[PDB]
């Protein structure tokens, strides 16, 4: 009665669930809610209960595999899904390292959206989770960013899309929406700044509120 | 000192924008607003200002079949526009869901059009704004008119459109991929509305007015 990747039960899983990249983040999360538990860790896959602002949310990370993961996720019960991670600032004028950016939207430079449908088929994240990402870095007078993530498997083009007003640069978060879109699943991401071709604790804030928010209407 | 395909003023050119296919729409359109002006007349290229809610926008034609939709939206980015909106028809590709007669709002599209792909690589989203998007879904609740929410294909038209079907593309229409685009690229706020013709009355007037109250929600932003 178990999950083959995440090594979790159906039962565990969360209508909203947080994802993140280093499994070390999210034990650096668990500890800044309010409880926590512990669900699994296999080679790259640490899950936790996260319990904040009255609600119940996983916590899951799949390395530095993310396909799986959000396959798995939409397969049994995930109806809400954010990813929090790094990406780099395709705006050096505007967008600067430190700067935090909420994505609406992805460019499909990933292998793996192009598998599942035709690459005119738009990576657009949900409206009302975006919403609440920007709501809560702004009920805590925090500035963000808003725009659209190059979702690139490897790093160009990128100077194409750069000037076709992308914002940030990633790798996952076209492949993470495009299976919301098919598999029903609402979705979106929230980026800090690294490179360029105390903030960190502010950003997991935002998806923190921003997941017990969502939370609140599957409960 | 006017412009060349639209033949109105920069001057003339408002913040908000709403854009329509039939310049018979445009027609049918004045007279749902409190007042208005007619600005030109151009092969297929109609221009009102519409007074709504306080607030006044450009309303423009451009043709059926994506006659000059591009350099509409080329022209209107160029000169000013910071926010664009389409209203217009479309096909249901939820047939069982999704029925003549049916408003859809799109966040989104597919670009199954030839002049997206001609500006930036098929890999870039066409995507709406999204405080256009909640500022039409407002107007829609607000005035107790049911909407769905949805993906767009953009095609200028074999079967791809099962696979966008079972994908959960919602509806089919010729040109919002483009503006979404457009938009992007220029840096101009985009949005689209949109009413069932056919698969594979009355309605209408509610759309209008979610088009005409999202624009003077918009236009009050700018003025």
């Amino acid at each position: 009665n178990l999950l083959r990747h995440l090594k979790i039960s159906k039962e565990q899983i969360t209508p909203v669930v947080l994802v993140v990249g280093d499994p070390g983040r999210v034990d650096k999360i668990k500890v800044v809610c309010d409880s926590y538990v512990d669900l699994a860790y296999n080679r790259e896959y640490k899950s936790v209960e996260c319990h904040y602002k009255g609600q119940k949310f996983l916590c899951v990370s799949h390395g530095v595999g993310c396909a799986v993961c959000f396959e798995e996720l939409c397969q049994n019960g995930a109806k809400v899904i954010i990813r929090a991670g790094s990406c780099g600032s395709l705006q050096p004028d505007l967008i600067k390292r430190g700067d935090i950016c909420i994505c609406n939207a992805a460019v499909r430079e990933d292998r793996v959206s192009h598998l599942l449908i035709h690459g005119d088929f738009p990576a657009v994240g949900d409206f009302d989770v975006y919403d609440t990402l920007n709501k809560c870095a702004q009920e805590l007078n925090v500035p963000v960013f808003n725009g659209i993530s190059v979702s690139s498997d490897m790093y160009s083009r990128l100077e194409d899309y750069s000037k076709a007003n992308a914002a940030v640069v990633e790798l996952e978060l076209a492949t993470l929406m495009v299976i919301g879109t098919l598999r029903k699943v609402k979705t979106g991401g929230i980026l800090i700044v690294d490179g360029c071709p105390h903030q960190l604790e502010n950003m997991i804030k935002i998806a923190l509120g921003a997941c017990a928010k969502l939370a609140t209407k599957y409960a």
